[PDB]
């Protein structure tokens, strides 16, 4: 079957997820050690965030949604892992009151309204964990992977960013939790395949059709469950076009930043929004995240616009098109690091230590993913891929230093002398 059962309901893979060969380059490691061993990282980390305050203290707790919303910080989506794990557990277990077709993106997704009237975003499982994207597919043709959303949230935490949105795996009874709880116009898009599996078409721009319907085996269906963002009226948001947006066309397949190595110097460092602040440092952080997971679909950034007079940060969202290929690294994604050559000091240290201990990043990710009820979240073949991609990032960091000085790269805030 193209759409298999949730792996958690299948035979348990007992194989060693780390019986693969990886040995980090020691030359690169030591060279990255000398130019930074005397840098006062402690002083730097304290400048990466101007003012660290939450929404509750700014606006001057019945459930885990409300405590999450209140604890949304000005330099982070969340701190305190234990309450998020409580929110995750709640997202997995809370009874569903309503299911509605979600208004927004292009691929199939529902908004869950729980009994307590709180909400979440649902993205249905389609293919298995082992599935790799068609090599002929562009970034805009890939069907989203629910398990990538889960995997990235955990990885975003492991990297200490905590700017992704809490997401948990969940296996639904399509009859009781989806169909019977679905709005009428969604309800009518349900049907049975010739194999007597339960299926729904839903309605959306991207292949919500009979041919590409989501189907259970026969009646269960795993999906990613992501806590809804706080209301737009209460916590408004900004939608910003990325300067490293891809072309999204098959004819002209090469954007300027893909062909021009001076793109960062000439086209973004000189822009109003990026010349001063944290935005560019955010962009480097997110493309490091996108490169590790192979996410090519970063066309826009989403940010809260609620902490007045404080710099906003990009919310690490939309990771459905990540983890599509385990045997391919898209060096184009990490281009902003190579072109801009600035890097948040905490990120460097965080990136460090992980590299200095081979397999530690992927090990630190796996146990984190394991606590998700839908584990295994990622096929193990993606683990060596992430270690390799990490190594390239380190090499690319080394390149940034000698060309554009080491004291010019590691900054807690970015300022362009010419704006
Ligand atoms: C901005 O303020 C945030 C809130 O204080 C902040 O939070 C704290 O961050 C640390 C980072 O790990 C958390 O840490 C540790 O201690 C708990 C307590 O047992 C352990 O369970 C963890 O494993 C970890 O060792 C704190 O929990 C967290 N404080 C809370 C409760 O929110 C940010 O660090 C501040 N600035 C930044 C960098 O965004
Ligand atoms: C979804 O829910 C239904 C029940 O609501 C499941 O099944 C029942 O299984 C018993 C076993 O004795 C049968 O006798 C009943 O006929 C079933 N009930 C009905 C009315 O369907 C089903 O297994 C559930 N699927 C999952 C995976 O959640
Ligand atoms: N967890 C969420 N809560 C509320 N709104 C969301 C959430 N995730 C995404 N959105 C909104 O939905 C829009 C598209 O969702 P997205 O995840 O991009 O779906 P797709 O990848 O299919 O386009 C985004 O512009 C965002 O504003
Ligand atoms: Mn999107
Ligand atoms: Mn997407
Ligand atoms: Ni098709």
């Amino acid at each position: 079957p193209h759409q298999p059962i949730p792996p958690s309901l299948g035979e348990k893979d007992l194989s060693d997820p780390f019986n693969f060969l990886f040995s980090s380059n020691k030359i690169t490691l030591r060279k990255l050690y000398d130019l930074t061993k005397n840098v006062d990282f402690d002083q730097l980390r304290q400048n990466e965030c101007k003012k660290n305050i939450t929404l509750s203290k700014f606006w001057e707790e019945d459930d885990n949604w409300e405590r999450f919303y209140s604890n949304i910080g000005s330099c982070s989506v969340y701190s305190d892992d234990q309450m998020i794990d409580n929110l995750l557990h709640d997202l997995n277990t809370s009874p569903i009151k309503h299911v509605h077709i979600m208004d927004g993106g292009t691929q199939v997704k529902f908004v869950f309204t729980f009994k307590n009237d709180k909400q979440a975003v649902f993205k249905p499982m389609r293919f298995g964990r082992d599935y790799e994207s068609d090599p002929n597919h562009f970034y805009f043709s890939d069907f989203e992977r629910h398990h990538a959303e889960i995997a990235t949230f955990h990885l975003d935490r492991v990297l200490g960013f905590r700017r992704a949105i809490p997401t948990v795996g969940r296996v639904l009874n399509m009859t009781t939790e989806l169909f019977e709880k679905a709005e009428k116009k969604l309800k009518k898009t349900f049907f049975f395949s010739p194999a007597k599996n339960f299926c729904f078409v839903s309605r959306c721009d991207y292949y919500c059709d009979t041919t590409h319907a989501i189907c259970g085996l026969p009646d269960m269906k795993e999906g990613s469950v992501q806590v809804f963002l706080p209301d737009e009226s209460a916590v408004p948001r900004k939608h910003n076009r990325s300067p490293y947006r891809r072309t999204y066309s098959k004819k002209n397949q090469v954007a300027e930043w893909q062909s021009s190595m001076n793109y960062c110097t000439d086209k973004v460092k000189t822009k109003r929004q990026y010349a001063h602040g944290r935005r560019l440092l955010d962009l480097v952080d997110i493309h490091i995240l996108d490169y590790l997971i192979g996410n090519q679909d970063r066309h826009h950034f989403e940010s809260f616009n609620v902490f007045n007079d404080l710099p906003s940060y990009a919310i690490h969202l939309d990771h459905g098109r990540a983890f599509g290929r385990s045997d391919f690294d898209d060096d184009d994604i990490i281009l902003p690091l190579r072109q801009c050559c600035i890097l948040r000091p905490s990120t460097f240290q965080t990136l460090m230590n992980f590299y200095s201990t081979p397999k530690s990043l992927t090990k630190a990710l796996h146990e984190s993913l394991s606590k998700d009820p839908a584990h295994p979240i990622l096929a193990y073949k993606h683990y060596p891929a992430m270690e390799r991609r990490l190594a390239k990032i380190m090499s690319h960091i080394l390149e940034c230093f000698e060309s554009r000085g080491v004291a010019e790269v590691l900054v807690a805030e970015y300022n362009n002398p010419d704006v």
